[PDB]
């Protein structure tokens, strides 16, 4: 399929690029992700932004403060509203932080997952007829683990104290989002009750150029952990690595690649600080971040490739496995010591292989 978006061929290498890109093209004469739910967890969500609509589902808001949520009180609530998380000054987050600019991840995350596709607008995404599960867990200074880690256990269609019965379970959640420390037992159990839920679990590797092991949740046991390629299929200068790391998405070398060619490029918006202060855009963003959810997305082509042709979805293990064994080898050579896992996920490879 070559979709009529109107961006997509001249931005989007990461679906398409024959060194670099996931294969989604090919992949998409298959699957499209219709019928399976991926719970993105993250920003928050723009859930009017007109390459979006159709394909998000309300979700839910887990941060438990008002500071960070930049909701008038710490309850949680129904939605994912991206109220924006900016930071207006050095140091604010911790000793030595750079303001920023409202970032919008979530919106830019949940485009790679389901942006609308074929529909004549902005760009395309990978499981574009599945449905995202906006679950906001980040917000100004990012999140607090208890959250992120309830977060896990609703969108997986766990039980939350003070949260209603998720009425849309997720097969996939997709986390990019980290920090320092291995992993814990909150984070694990957490993890561990998806999975045992059949609950793919998908995390971004880090961007410290340093060892997943010493990052959650990309140290966690039983995830699909996920390092970052340039388009030229080589390690990213920022990304993560180690025994950890299963294989790679595309997340964009930065500037020594150029534009539009260093960046993934999904909806989002310009704006700087609320959603007020900007408009509906397209944003080119590079990042572990952006390679985790093209992965998440192929886990969820497959999911609805199988269920339907009437067979049994993978459970979490046979999907890392299919997703590690069936991953383009790297077009260029990782160093030995910052291995990034088996390969690029190859969306048309993990159908192939899944449906034999
Ligand atoms: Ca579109």
């Amino acid at each position: 399929l070559a979709p009529n978006d109107p961006y997509y061929q001249q931005y989007q290498w990461h679906l398409h690029n024959a060194t670099g890109g996931i294969n989604a093209p090919s992949a998409w004469d298959v699957s499209q992700g219709e019928g399976v739910v991926v719970a993105v967890l993250d920003t928050g969500i723009l859930p009017q932004h007109p390459d979006l609509v159709g394909n998000l589902l309300e979700g839910y808001d887990f941060i438990s403060d008002a500071s960070t949520s930049r909701r008038a009180t710490n309850d949680r609530v129904p939605g994912a509203q991206d109220y924006g998380d900016w930071v207006e000054n050095d140091n604010e987050c911790y000793t030595g932080s750079v303001a920023e600019d409202s970032s919008w991840h979530g919106t830019h995350v949940a485009g790679t997952v389901a942006e609308q596709t074929n529909n004549g607008v902005g760009m395309a995404g990978v499981a574009h007829k599945a449905k995202v599960l906006p679950v906001r867990v980040l917000g100004k200074c990012g999140g607090y683990l208890s959250d992120i880690a309830d977060a896990i256990t609703w969108a997986s269609g766990g039980t939350v104290a003070g949260v209603p019965a998720n009425a849309n379970p997720a097969e996939v959640i997709n986390m990019s989002l980290g920090g320092s420390g291995s992993c814990d037992g909150t984070y694990q159990d957490a993890i561990n009750g998806a999975i045992s839920r059949g609950t793919t679990v998908v995390v971004a590797a880090g961007n410290e150029t340093d060892n997943a092991s010493k990052y959650r949740p990309a140290s966690c046991d039983g995830v699909v952990t996920v390092g970052a390629t340039r388009i030229t299929g080589g390690i990213t200068y920022y990304s993560n690595y180690g025994s950890r790391v299963d294989l790679s998405g595309p997340g964009g070398g930065g500037s020594v690649d150029g534009n539009p060619g260093g960046y993934v490029w999904q909806s989002g918006s310009d704006a700087a600080t609320t959603p007020e202060s900007g408009s509906y855009s397209y944003m080119g963003m590079g990042g572990t971040s952006m390679a985790s959810p093209h992965v998440a997305a192929v886990a969820a082509l497959v999911q609805s490739a199988l269920i339907a042709a009437g067979k049994d979805p993978l459970a979490p293990a046979a999907m890392r496995t299919l997703l590690k064994e069936t991953a383009r080898p790297f077009p260029v050579s990782i160093p030995t010591a910052t291995p990034i896992g088996t390969g690029i996920v190859d969306a048309k490879a993990a159908l192939a292989s899944a449906l034999e």
